[PDB]
């Protein structure tokens, strides 16, 4: 019963794919994007 979030953005950075809590938020947010399925085969254009 102690609900109270100080701020404007009520979001908690945390990877659910592999399940790992990084120390750096910035790096964590990017880590969540790194989880793009399996075998990221880009377009390889050019
Ligand atoms: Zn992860």
């Amino acid at each position: 019963g102690s609900s109270g979030s100080s701020g404007t953005g009520e979001k908690l950075y945390n990877c659910k794919e592999c399940g790992k809590s990084f120390s750096r938020a910035p790096c964590l947010l990017k880590h969540e994007r790194l989880h793009s399925g399996e075998k990221p085969s880009g377009p390889s254009s050019g």
